[PDB]
């Protein structure tokens, strides 16, 4: 049941004002995204929709690095010979890589300052 | 039947210009509690949601010492020898400890002002 | 189909400029209630989000002094030898109770001032 149409305008909406990395978007985009628990496909929708191109490619570096990082510590069930990171967490079946993806997203996401 | 994106986002509109713990955001924070019937998660994040980092250490902390008055006591449904509250409570075969919960949490969050 | 969130949260809206025993505030209240047909339970949900402690109160000592007159007076369905009005109220398969405090609790409310 991925968010519809008006569940992300709702989300866009109550974060125009604060900027990003700012705790109040931080709180709501948590909430959104623990509530939904989307796939990386629907996350970078939702990135695309917030903020502009920018933004997006900061986050994409910042994501890149922690992925490296949490990547080379070890990951609970990452099996990284038959996929990249983001193609396992997109599969409905492997629950651990969508909720790591989602906190490296969050992470990256805070990171901007 | 967990609440949703838009009963969250009306319960933090609803109550913006008012401080914790007043009896507006009391009565509000009070019926959703009473109407949706959470867990310990839900709350958490319903918290998490509303309040800073801040108001969130000072309510953990209130609702530690409340938790720890309440079963250091003694209490007809709680059974130390499988888990704290907070993980009973997240047994949905654990009403009892469910609503205790909701209610150390309701007067902890009340406490504060 | 008792009422969500957003019915109450409406209610709530709508009844925040006038004061209880106005036409507005009756008007509302008996819509909702003849509406939704709530018993005891939801009943006093619906009270104690709308008005502050004091008012609560007040009600409910105005709605004792209406129920015990007329379980003296006596009504139709009303078999003591189970509960109270105020139990009685709960069960789904005692409509006349449930109407009839309904019919008292707006009433009591009408008659504060």
């Amino acid at each position: 049941r991925p968010w519809q149409m008006k569940d992300l305008q709702a989300i866009k909406q109550e974060v125009s004002q604060a900027a990003p990395g700012s705790p109040q978007f931080m709180q709501t985009i948590r909430l959104a995204v623990q509530q939904f628990d989307p796939t990386a496909k629907d996350l970078q929708d939702l990135l695309q929709y917030l903020c502009s191109s920018l933004v997006a490619s900061l986050h994409h570096q910042q994501l890149d690095s922690l992925i490296s990082e949490a990547e080379t510590r070890g990951i609970t069930g990452y099996n990284p010979l038959a996929g990249p990171l983001r193609v396992q967490a997109n599969n409905p079946q492997q629950q651990g890589l969508r909720r790591e993806y989602q906190q490296l997203w969050l992470a990256a996401f805070a990171a901007l300052p």
